[PDB]
């Protein structure tokens, strides 16, 4: 779904539900949290930057200029949680918050259609 220009976010209708059933890398991705931790935001011109941490360790994470995020400097984002707005790859998904999540997203996002 969607075409290369600008900025086109999501993926609706049939197009959808093929990306869906099928495995896919959705055109316009959203990073999710491999960490369960807090949040911490950065103001240099060029890319964004979320970070997630918790009091063991915290990761970078890069969200290039059309990224509109979600989140907000201060609260936790469970593991897989949406930081960028829109679609989520299931595989990044399986990895971070398990499979019972990707499953459970599988779903509820077709039915979403
Ligand atoms: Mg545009
Ligand atoms: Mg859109
Ligand atoms: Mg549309
Ligand atoms: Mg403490
Ligand atoms: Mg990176
Ligand atoms: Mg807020
Ligand atoms: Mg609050
Ligand atoms: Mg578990
Ligand atoms: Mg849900």
């Amino acid at each position: 779904t969607g075409g290369v220009a600008g900025a086109a976010d999501i993926t609706q209708g049939l197009p959808r539900v093929i990306e869906l059933f099928e495995a896919r890398r959705p055109k316009a991705k959203a990073v999710i949290s491999e960490i369960d931790g807090v949040v911490r935001i950065e103001e240099t011109e060029e890319k964004l930057s979320v970070f997630v941490e918790s009091e063991g360790f915290s990761k970078e994470y890069k969200l290039p200029k059309e990224a509109r995020l979600l989140v907000k400097d201060g609260d936790y984002v469970e593991a897989g949680q949406p930081l960028t707005r829109g679609a989520i790859d299931p595989h990044q998904l399986l990895e971070a918050k398990g499979p019972e999540a990707v499953e459970r997203y599988l779903v509820e996002e077709i039915q979403k259609v």
